[PDB]
RNA sequence: UGCGUAAUAGUAGCAUGAUUUAGUACGAGAGGAACUGUCAUGCCGGAUCACUGGUCUGUAGGUUUAUUUGACAAAAUAGUG
C-alpha cells in the first residue's frame, strides 16, 4: 500500500525531522531512516572571506 | 399671586473580571477564542443615614485628681479638669 521516494538528507539538518512528520501524519509519512555514505559536494569551508 | 411652559446654556457614567457559551469553535499537537446570557468588581457621578463605625456644650449619665464650700451632701473652679 506504500509509495517510495529514496531521496538523501543530510544528518545535521535534521535534528528531530523525521520525528515532527511522523507523528503530524503517522503512515502518510513513514520516515525509515538508512544510512549509505557520505555525498561529497562543491563547497570550501573556510575561516573568514579573504579579499 | 398661583400652576405651568421651555428658548439658551450645561449634561454622566465609564472600565473590568469570574462564570454561561466552552474546555466548545479553531488547531496534527502545544494550546485555545467570540457574539449572547448571569453575578460581581474598579474608578466616576447623584443622594441618604435603617445598620456599623466616627465624632460630643446633650458640659446627657457614669468614674475619679487637685482645690474650695466645716463634715457628709450636693455643687463650683482647673478657660469643657
Amino acid at each position: 500500500d506504500m509509495f517510495i521516494i529514496k531521496a538523501v538528507l543530510p544528518v545535521a539538518e535534521s535534528f528531530g525531522f523525521a520525528d515532527e512528520i511522523r507523528k503530524r501524519t503517522s503512515g502518510l509519512a513513514s520516515p525509515q531512516l538508512v544510512f549509505s555514505h557520505w555525498e561529497i559536494i562543491p563547497s570550501d569551508p573556510f575561516w573568514v572571506p579573504t579579499t
